[PDB]
């Protein structure tokens, strides 16, 4: 049975090739996760398809009907067999759904336009003349949420009554509120993708200061799947392989325009 | 039942107390994983006893006898229930144990005594005045001994051939050679490891250059164990609370000595 694997387009692990109009299935993909998913399916043997989650979201519980939405739920529903995406390992996700041991570390990052006067989490804190904000159904806004620490507490009582909203649908939306708001928005968002960005053109951006946390991304399957064990060991053996590390040199900075 | 836990003297993750000659059971050691212990033990709701490896090893398999020793072993052949010890997550590993996601990341580094003209693992290979190796008997020599990477790999190629031999029985004596040899000598390490001896006296190493790998450490238990799943959630909320960024800086920095 062929595998289903849903993940999400986000530059650089799933972009659509810039020849994809002549291309069918898995080829009109390409990026990070693609080339992990190849390697994955290669060394566990098994076929797939890529498919592009239905909502765009990557997953969160909602509160009132108690259902998962975006990869998280696909999989929770049985409608994928796995998740390859820059998918953050959490708590809440772990009690309904199976990660492999990370295959990315991260942390939460600032970006800034570039001359902005902010260089960490307190100084957005300080000040109102400059607003920011973070991803929406994702683990950076939730992070906030449910932070104690002062700094982070108070940003969170900001954003969360912020007018008009500080959140955005997509990161490419966040990005471009950041580049269009004459360093008026800086953006809080995962590190990974902040130092992507900043080696992309316009080139007008940076990332400043140091992570707010540390996490990792990891390869998700639905509780008691007979894909689970191979996956974790398959991921393991890849790292080790230094694979990962040669993957992310591909499509971080060998491609970088900056 | 209490619940056995192994673990290893390595500092500052477990280390005797001053007077511990006056105290008893686990009251007797201080550490970064005697806080960590307690604090699995209570989420986790179960009673323990802190046991120190009998053979002060991590854990390793013998080719020929096929026998586990270290903490590994002692899980493997039932002596112990958990490990809650700097133990590197590895397939091997993976493939006889289980492991919680990462409470720590890190990577395998260089230590030179201040001064050393080296900047980087390249450096090291593409040279021979300055000797360097690793900690015997665990995951950092077993990288190198593994490695298909060009530079990593003839690094192995001198260090196992080296005579006198460059590992080192313990991280003191490590640091000890480095120290003592005017910098003739270069420990390769891992990060954390690294980060914590910068801040001792006399602060005269320092850890240069990225790092070679990417990596973490993990709660292990016994395959099958019923204590798995409570304490990889137990991780992931700790990790989630911050409790594991206050406890790198209490034992790392707020006892800096540099
Ligand atoms: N990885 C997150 C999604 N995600 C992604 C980016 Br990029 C970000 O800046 N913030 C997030 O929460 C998750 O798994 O929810
Ligand atoms: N974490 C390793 C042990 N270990 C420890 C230190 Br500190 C080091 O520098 N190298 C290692 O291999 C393992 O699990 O074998
Ligand atoms: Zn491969
Ligand atoms: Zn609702
Ligand atoms: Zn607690």
């Amino acid at each position: 049975k062929t595998v289903v694997v849903t993940t999400i387009l986000e530059s650089p692990y799933v972009m659509m090739k810039k020849n994809h109009e002549m291309l069918e299935g898995n080829e009109r993909y390409e990026g990070y996760c693609v080339d992990l998913a190849a390697e994955i399916a290669k060394h566990c043997g098994f076929k797939y398809k890529l498919t592009i989650v239905g909502d765009g979201k990557y997953g969160a519980r909602d509160a009132d009907t108690k259902i998962w939405n975006g990869m998280v739920g696909e999989l929770v529903y049985g409608k994928a067999d796995i998740a390859i995406a820059p998918l953050t390992i959490t708590l809440v996700r772990e009690e309904v759904i199976d990660f492999s041991k990370p295959f990315m570390s991260l942390g939460i990052s600032i970006m800034i336009k570039k001359g902005t006067p902010i260089e960490s989490a307190e100084d957005l804190s300080k000040q109102t003349e400059i607003a920011y904000g973070t991803l929406d159904s994702g683990s950076t806004k939730e992070f906030f949420r449910r932070s104690k620490i002062a700094v982070f507490d108070k940003m969170w009582t900001y954003m969360r009554s912020a007018e008009p909203s500080v959140f955005v649908r997509t990161t490419a939306e966040g990005v471009a509120r950041v580049r269009k708001s004459k360093g008026k928005y800086a953006y809080l968002l995962e590190s990974t993708m902040n130092e992507y960005i900043e080696q992309r053109k316009p080139c007008d951006t940076m990332k400043v200061g140091g992570n707010l946390d540390s996490k990792g991304y990891g390869i998700a399957t639905p509780k008691g799947s007979s894909l689970g064990n191979a996956v974790n060991l398959a991921v393991l053996k890849l790292n080790e392989q230094g694979l990962l590390d040669k993957l992310k040199n591909k499509w971080w900075y060998d491609k970088g325009e900056c």
